């Protein structure tokens, strides 16, 4: 197999990919600022990347899924209008499986990643919502946004799992390690983690070492009235949320590959999420896999929620 | 068929099946003695039996499906406080009493119980291996229990989750029946206090059972009254220890489709959980019953849910 | 032919409403036979879906539900202790034939009416009390008209549901299944209506909610409103309390049988808490908009039908 | 009280049978009026599962299967030319009440009686022909019964099962849905009996196949059997041919919505190849043993019981 | 805002077609590379469902197809020996990003040029030859027409469906997936036209059949038709030879995972038959009507379209 | 002390072989003393699925298959009355998690497999009739029975696969490799394979090496007369019939680890089976995976059906 080959199929594919979410978010920004009145708009782009998993790579087909679930009421819990495309649009997908074909390593997969955030970022009043794919894309999107700040954000977590491993089975890029990959960066001050129910010796040493805020459910009845007036981001550059849909009781969100037993209930999340405090710059929601989900879609249907609810709090 | 053949084959069957299980405890046994620090090991012993069962008989299929779901890819191996199931000291494997083996040399239901009593005392003569039983119906709580009792040599208190009371006189004619386990144990005083949680399906009759053994019932409809006390629970201080039976169907068959009898309005997995780590009292053993595979999701979703079950009820009873 | 229709309409009618008065009439003499009884309350399946926004099947519900009240896996007592055996505390009537009636051109106010005959058929028969099993959400406007009506005025209403079935104009069908509250509040039927697991509600609809003085529950102060909701009382100073329960106010993880998932809704411990504390004259109910072309295989909202069904029997039989 | 049930009996059925005739009546004229027209195959329902072995969820198969006939993923033509859109190819009369016949403590033999008449109502209006919906196979018994006394003499029969259902006595039942085939050649309803999917019969079983000259193919000389099958000639010389199709002929694998599962049958090709084929004059029929409680989600099995009664509708109807 | 769209629409298509460009480019340069090809089979996504009459989700096939060609549960060896390991076999190009694209309020008509142009991309990198993944039937006119205006003439095609997908107006949606066929015969894009496993057809799309001289295969004549359809040679006299599969040809006991289930399809085998023994030069084909939301839970359509694509790919590359 | 793991697995495996010994002996007895027969089919469980590449759930077939069997008619369809215990009769399941989590290496087990499958043998009038469990048991089986026969069988194979790798992913003991592992051993003479539709180039050259009569579903309707009409085991010490239940099209066997559309009806291989000549010594049905079944359990009634009929061949 020639080297200058692939090489070159690299570089070429690559580019034309970022031209395509280029042109795009060009187009949406271009668009958000003839309307006029808006401060911000939630800008979905897709990371349909599914082989960071450690069990099932299904996540890589949730972005379109969660698209159609999205904008099959029109409004919000709050009343914002989904239907006006400054609350809500939508920019593409990283064509992650074209891009892997080439050839391709997992730190440049990361790179190209991190460069699609920044393009959408780059288009005022844009900002970055991003449809997992599975949780390794927290990483790469985090690096972008603070990057493009010019500092650290704190962030909301929702999670089963911290996703703190130094090193899991030799994958710098796992699922499971992309909190400790933004932690060693200094992406993050603030780690606020809601949800834990699976999590090692190992990772309670991680949360000490980088001064993380695991909240576990064994505490949660004690934790709610902090939990429901979370206020982040004072004196950084914003606030960044992170939604694992695995962080919901498996009962409600069967379609995920991480099912854990005794986990939030929707209300959690949208109490959460509604009552906090803070200039949110940029979101995802992760670990969405269909193959996984039932006949009717109904992960595909609170996974669509949760976008449409992050949407609300981020749009402005 | 000639009888004597077949008393022959049932008391040579049934010795070769009891001297597997002393074998397999005899290895856990050992290696936890020769690993040191350790007072207490959760030992799983497997009575695949689902003929006591009133509507489907799929709990016989359990146990390798729970083992497989404790030891499953999804999960890492800690407890939800902080115990490491890697560790042989915190959960060890023993193995299956072969049910199905051994009443197809046509052993009567009396002397079957019998078997799973003499399998729980291998289990405990290997100290400190301590019976984690996998179900099975819930009919096997009654051999185990006894057992228990019997070889620590007086009452136990018991923390038993369910939908069903289980304290039917006769269900059915079968004294054996997964709805009268509780009867038989309360009958032959092998406990003293037994709570029920859970509690959301019950017989007028079944009313009268629990006000004449001093059962403390509590029912799903006064949860929120209880949870002060449930949450605070101290059990057998002035008794040989506390059992602790787990029914699946105690949980709302949203989390635990996997079971015979699906009874809306039940506990969540975490009410379970905030009972279970708050429970103070020396837990000399304890069961999970009644997952059934044949009416569990296609990702085996109710495998997982017994499997935590058996996880944090392993981290509370190894020491 | 004009007459071959308004003719066989009719006929086809009569001979409907003639099974269900014998049917009821049956039941109402073994109940006064039986002896010891004030109210039995009685199955009567509407089975309408043509009124549905997105699915028609909760037309297949009655017989289903009817199957699961009396099927293997349970006991025939209900959580507080009555025994569905006794027929003086659950009874079938029979189902009204919706599909046969509209299959001869009857338009959907003929058929509210017949829904409407069908009911006080019911109540004409003491101590049978109604407790219709839908069908989709449109059949409760019929039936507590016929309620209201027979006892010669209004009643307070319980209500849970995922959406406030508030709308004035849903898409210009006037017996939508989004709007038969509006058409009970209009008519003067009902005094209160308390709304418990809203989590679907449009602004247009709030000011429907504002207009009626409507006691409308949403899921976001569930937590909060929970002691008012475990200690309902209704119905004091009118004819009663009438119960509607859409099976849709239950979160989907416990109830998929139903047209329209809403993620967030009650628990079924929720639904009976409200419902075993409830004080006040139960006069009659509905369980609505189970559909079984989207259950589970092994009928799990079925039987979360059933039990809702024998829990609002209990306490509506006395 | 003796009374009580006797007099609730006769009228609750009276009004039953009542409802069956203005339904039928109604669909008579309707036909009559359109004109071009000798033969229009009507669908009664019977739902009736508790003449079932293992499963009595066939009670709900016929509402089921009329939804699906007239449903939105297909088209409305059948495979070699008829709309369904004409009421004149098919129609619907409606559905024997059994359930509530039943819970007025109706025995069996007066049930197959209110299955017969209800047929012969059906008979009654030139030109519509019996097209039943079960229910399980037990009452094939009472419908072909029905046919041959309205007809005055014996018809064929093509029937399609895993089982032969040639019991002369199955569990103590003597209207078991194994046994519907052995009361029909006892009463010399039917001359020719040609059975076809069979893969599960007793020896004993086949004694009684040699005791009434019955035709029986099973699947494991079908491919041999293709050409017969496949030019199947009956009703000559008597009074027609009757087509019983029993779902459980068909393969799980397409068929899996029935209460036994015999791995190794037809395929669904396999039965319009036998259907599309067959000459004679088809002057009753009906599809039975679908079950809804063990179809799957996309209630495959549902369409594939629609299919086969389009089909046959195609051939009754002209 | 006009200018606006204008702009973006063509910035945002040439982007899109630069992407496919740059594949074909890198893929074709790959086999020429590696030597001793002739015709590479080249995967081109085509993720467009909004021209199905009752569901969309086969605009979520492609990528589920091409996990299912490369899965850890099967080998890389075709059937009759070719190792898809060999990038000469089968490679993946990429999909045309549909959903983006109309999300420009870009319209059909120019939807079709795109999915044109792209075809046109891949043709151009010799030895690639396209084989698409639907999407729904709608996307063969676009395919066809590139592929018989590359060559500069008609095609022969070989069609399997339950679907003449003839019609000339359906729903008054030009690019319909129930007209792709009658977009291709009016165009002349096509001389023969060949369809096996139909048994979905209306009266007036008999005519359009011969009207166009349509080779219409229906399932109620296979056994009659089989050794004619095991040794079909198309292609001679014009261009080449293109094979469209609508995976609803198959029965849906085989193939659960479509939109349009229609009962007594196709076996696997009988594709495989067919095409195994089919002669003439095949130019290019596409496997659609895959729907992911209406497959099992074990995903068993995704390897049946999967292998479908994997023999499709060991005949068309050589 | 390695002391404490070797004692554990010596006496282990002693416990479970006599445990197979006293069923194997109770059976026997009952057999001789009913007399009226010369060959009982006798069910032994080998509920190993680790060999397996994709899915283990095999490892769970035989209770299920057993219910199966026992729950329907109780006819075989030639007439044979499976309540009658010298008809079929189950000794039990080799206890396979127990011997392996005593840390026995695939070697040791294959070995205990053998010996199982003989302690039947010994027994006058029992024949092994083997429940899988993945295909890899097919090896240890054959070998006992060729070694307690004195010489060669002919197998008749039901399969997708040809399972002739002579190395798969350097598992000697690989699902995919039990007729490579018998062939090398000259165990069978003659290896007739019916369903094959999934097969490499190099296993051809395997095909090739032993002189296997591989018929693939793309000759199946040329090959009918010749699969219809198999005489085996002449000059030989007899016949094993080897069933695999992804030999049959997934549409009737969803229950299997490997789908592989387009293979034999339930009547295919129940013809072969039934005009099959020849003096059956042994057997197995495998790769029934009860993980992948539908909810009714079609798959579970399938085996149980081959079991019965593979029973009523060999039983006599
Ligand atoms: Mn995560
Ligand atoms: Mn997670
Ligand atoms: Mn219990
Ligand atoms: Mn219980
Ligand atoms: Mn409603
Ligand atoms: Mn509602
Ligand atoms: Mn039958
Ligand atoms: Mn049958
Ligand atoms: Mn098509
Ligand atoms: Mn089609
Ligand atoms: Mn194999
Ligand atoms: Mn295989």
């Amino acid at each position: 197999v020639s080297p200058a080959l692939l090489e070159k199929a690299q570089n070429r594919v690559i580019d034309a990919a970022l031209t395509f979410i280029r042109e795009r978010a060009k187009f949406k920004g271009e668009l958000m600022r003839s309307l006029g009145g808006v401060a911000a708009t939630s800008s979905l782009l897709g990371v349909p990347l599914g082989h960071h998993s450690s069990f099932h790579e299904g996540s890589a087909f949730a972005p379109p899924r969660i698209r159609e679930a999205i904008w099959c009421n029109s409004t919000t819990e709050e009343g914002k209008n989904l239907r006006d495309p400054r609350v809500i649009t939508n920019v593409g997908d990283v064509p992650i499986e074209e891009i892997r074909d080439c050839g391709v390593d997992d730190k440049r997969l990361a790179n190209v990643i991190s460069e699609s955030v920044k393009l959408v970022m780059d288009e005022d009043p844009l900002r970055p919502l991003v449809l997992g794919g599975d949780h390794s894309i927290s990483f790469p999107v985090v690096r972008a946004v603070s990057e493009k700040l010019g500092g650290a954000v704190d962030i909301l977590h929702f999670d089963a799992h911290p996703d703190l491993y130094h090193d899991f089975e030799g994958n710098y890029y796992s699922h499971a390690s992309p909190f400790a990959r933004i932690m060693e960066g200094g992406y993050a001050r603030r780690l606020v983690q809601v949800g834990i129910r699976s999590i090692t010796n190992d990772v309670r040493e991680q949360v000490k070492k980088y001064g993380v805020e695991t909240h576990e459910m064994r505490t949660l009845s004690r934790d709610r009235p902090i939990l429901e007036n979370l206020k982040l981001g004072e004196g950084v550059k914003g606030v960044y949320v992170s939604i694992d849909v695995d962080s919901l009781d498996p009962s409600i969100a069967p379609g995920v590959s991480h099912h854990e037993p005794g986990g939030l209930l929707f209300r959690d999340i949208l109490n959460i999420l509604q009552n906090l405090q803070g200039d949110i710059v940029g979101g995802d929601v992760v670990e969405y896999n269909p193959q996984r989900d039932t006949y009717d879609g109904i992960t595909a249907l609170v996974a669509a929620k949760l976008v449409r609810e992050l949407a609300a709090k981020m749009s402005k």
